[PDB]
């Protein structure tokens, strides 16, 4: 559990986010990209692996599942690549309320900045940070460290 | 000492690196981008302060710390603005030390990716990684989670 992710897109003025979530813990990382394609979700998985310890990550869809780029991009980084078929129902309903949260964050900063992706990062400052008390970004570090320890 | 980063800019195959560098833990984070401007600056501590807790960081040059572009988002992000006046002489060697280092592993991956941006992040995932025995990825979350507990 501790180096588990899961894959998310989303859209968002006809542009793709792609988030990764750690499942455990709900902290995201997040980049805005004109579309989704394997070179794109394997250079962000490549990103997200040096600078967490990503053991397993769960695609979002059978194209990222396929794609030879994101198998290679598992490969060189060390992920287990799996699917991301929701056997426990929950999965679902907990990555679409986080869109909807996401999208609504954005919202409320996307006057804040001109590009999308500033507000992007915005809204993953704030996802991460809020508290409900501990935050994501304080679940992630606790969950990895007793892990280590 | 937990929330304390240092920027740092170096410069391969026409582009720039910037890196930000955990300094009680040597853990970073890093990217290419054409040319160091106080807004791909400010972008760049943006996405950092979104992933990690940035309390304070030492800006790598003048520039850096007069752009009230980069102001504007330590702002923004809640981080402490600071100079990066090695006022402590081994801060030097430690940055011209890791860049080196960091220069060596894009070189040692240089063929493994089209794109030095690739290389850039193979080579964070490499530093991260490396056990010296704790690797500096298990250091920062060892460090954060001891700070909040
Ligand atoms: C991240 O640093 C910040 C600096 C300042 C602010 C406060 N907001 C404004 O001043 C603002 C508000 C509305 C439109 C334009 C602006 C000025 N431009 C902000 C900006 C900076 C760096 C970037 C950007 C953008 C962007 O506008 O998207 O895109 C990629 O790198 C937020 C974040
Ligand atoms: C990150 O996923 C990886 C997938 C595969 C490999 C193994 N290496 C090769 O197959 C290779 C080797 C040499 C030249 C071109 C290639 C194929 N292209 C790799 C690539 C993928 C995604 C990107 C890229 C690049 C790039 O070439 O820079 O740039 C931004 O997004 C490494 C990383
Ligand atoms: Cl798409
Ligand atoms: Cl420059």
């Amino acid at each position: 559990s501790p180096g588990i992710w899961q894959l998310d897109c989303t859209h968002l003025e006809g542009k793709v986010i792609l988030v990764a979530v750690h499942v455990a813990s709900g902290y995201i990382e997040a980049e805005v990209i004109p579309a989704e394609t394997g070179q794109e979700t394997a250079y962000f998985l490549l990103k997200l692996a040096g600078r967490w310890p990503v053991k397993t990550v769960h695609t979002d869809n059978g194209s990222n599942f396929t794609s030879t780029t994101v198998k290679a991009a598992c490969w060189w980084a060390g992920i287990k690549q799996e699917d991301g078929i929701p056997y426990n129902p929950q999965s679902q309903g907990v990555i679409e309320s986080m869109n909807k949260e996401l999208k609504k964050i954005i919202g409320q900063v996307r006057d804040q900045a001109e590009h999308l992706k500033t507000a992007v990062q915005m809204a993953v400052f704030i996802h991460n940070h809020k508290r409900k008390g501990y935050s994501a970004g304080e679940r992630i570090v606790d969950i990895i460290a007793t892990d280590i320890q």
